[PDB]
């Protein structure tokens, strides 16, 4: 009876028909995934949200729990397994260091750091990889340049984060050096910081306060560690599959080229648009019975809450899967709901509008140096992008 999950195919960013067909007839409906346990799934833009805002749903059952999944390892902790009131303490701090405003100081540096790497890029000749060259670039260095590491040390740095990657090819010993490497590195400056506070997020989260409360060592440096691999490979493949979508849309690219101004909004309805994810990816747990649209949800029982199908639901978006990048409005889930909602938000919005504004600037010509069908798509299983972008201009 379960129907197999994830719908998505991996090869291209389409949103399976099954999503839009459960949304109307099913729309919470039992799933066997990969691994781990059946689950609920919900489709609904409403029933979403609803499920991510909803203090009975709760993340910490992850710690221990054979969790619905696309891949055999079970990846837990950080923020994301946490419930409130834990959750509560952590996020507050972090928060008050990582501020809206903090994110918009990096808009400069972000900038000049991708005008570096299309540089670069276009010094290798036509066609080049926009995905090894500037889309696994840009998000690393900006994460560098928001805790305060040294610009010396960005490439080495750059390098360790690779091997965190859903795509890498490493070895398990060459994963666990890189990770080693970079939490005995980052133990190390979140230390120089304390002794030698700088304008940096390091420094800011040091000596946040709330009263007598602040981070220990060892939740700044998980909490460190957690916002770059957080930060890093979500930002990178929506950079990739952003562009994807300009390169592939002539009318998308023009309407950015004729009005930049409009790139903000663009990035919002992209943002809602791709269905990033090849399945949901974090389940939330009944803390007890509910009744959702109809069915109970038993107590303990996972649930998988469609961000990709909700964004996609016709009952929340006019035209819901017309690319319109001047919607209003635009309540999207792309983000996330709730208490776990993306914290890194307003700085994912500053790179990737840095990285629309930059290449188009740069390289208005920008497009597919491959046919489209000869595209290589990642098998990562967690998120949906390209695994290399030939692109000329
Ligand atoms: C696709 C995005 C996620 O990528 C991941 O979940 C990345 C997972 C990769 C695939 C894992 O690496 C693979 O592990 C296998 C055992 C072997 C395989 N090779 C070596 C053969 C190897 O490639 C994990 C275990 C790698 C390590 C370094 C790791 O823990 C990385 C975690 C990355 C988490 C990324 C972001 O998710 C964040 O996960 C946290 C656990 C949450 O608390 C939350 O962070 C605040 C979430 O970001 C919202
Ligand atoms: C395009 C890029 C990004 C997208 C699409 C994205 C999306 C998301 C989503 C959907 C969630 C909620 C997951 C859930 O509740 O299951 C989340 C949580 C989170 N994001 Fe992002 N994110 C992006 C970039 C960033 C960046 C740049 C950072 C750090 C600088 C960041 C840090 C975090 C953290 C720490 C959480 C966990 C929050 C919590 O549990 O309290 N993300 N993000
Ligand atoms: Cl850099």
């Amino acid at each position: 009876e379960p129907r197999a999950y994830p719908f998505n195919d991996v090869h291209g960013l389409t949103l399976a028909g099954r999503y839009g067909e459960l949304q109307e007839t099913e729309p919470v409906s039992r799933v066997r995934p990969p691994y781990g346990e059946e689950a609920w799934l919900v489709t609904r833009y409403e029933d979403v949200r609803a499920v991510l805002g909803d203090g009975r749903f709760v993340r910490g059952p992850s710690m221990t729990r054979d969790e619905p999944r696309t891949r055999p390892e079970m990846v837990k902790g950080g923020l994301l397994s946490m419930d409130p009131p834990e959750h509560s303490r952590l996020r507050r701090l972090v928060v008050k260091a990582f501020t809206a405003r903090r994110a918009e100081s990096l808009r400069p540096r972000a900038r000049e750091i991708a005008h570096e790497l299309v540089d670069q890029m276009a010094a290798t000749g036509q066609p080049a990889d926009l995905v090894a060259m500037f889309a696994r670039q840009l998000p690393v260095r900006v994460i560098c340049e928001l805790l305060g590491v040294p610009s010396a040390d960005h490439d080495r740095f750059t390098r360790w984060s690779g091997a965190f990657l859903s795509t890498a090819e490493v070895t398990a010993e060459e994963m666990q050096e890189a990770a080693e490497q970079a939490y005995a590195y980052m133990g190390d400056l979140i230390d120089r910081r304390r002794k030698e506070p700088t304008d940096d997020l390091v420094s800011a989260l040091v000596q946040a306060r709330d009263q007598q409360d602040s981070l220990s060592e060892q939740e700044l440096l998980d909490l460190a560690i957690g916002l770059l691999v957080a930060g890093y490979e979500s930002t990178t493949t929506q950079i990739a599959d952003f562009v994807y979508l300009l390169m592939t849309r002539p009318e998308l690219r023009r309407q950015l080229l004729d009005r930049p101004e409009l790139i903000p909004s663009a990035v919002e309805e992209l943002t809602r648009w791709v269905p990033l994810g090849v399945g949901t990816a974090f389940p939330r747990y009944a803390v007890e019975d509910v009744t959702l649209r109809g069915v109970t949800i038993r107590a303990g029982e996972p649930v998988l809450a469609s961000t990709g199908a909700a964004n996609r639901d016709q009952a929340q978006f006019p035209d819901a899967d017309r690319i319109d990048v001047d919607r209003t409005p635009n309540q999207h889930l792309g983000f996330g709901h709730g208490v776990h909602h993306c914290l890194g938000a307003p700085l994912a919005r500053v790179e990737l509008q840095v990285a629309l504004e930059v290449l188009l600037q740069r390289l208005p010509g920008i497009r597919l140096g491959i046919p489209e069908t000869q595209l290589r798509w990642s098998e990562g299983m967690l998120l949906r992008g390209p695994l290399e972008l030939p692109v000329v201009w």
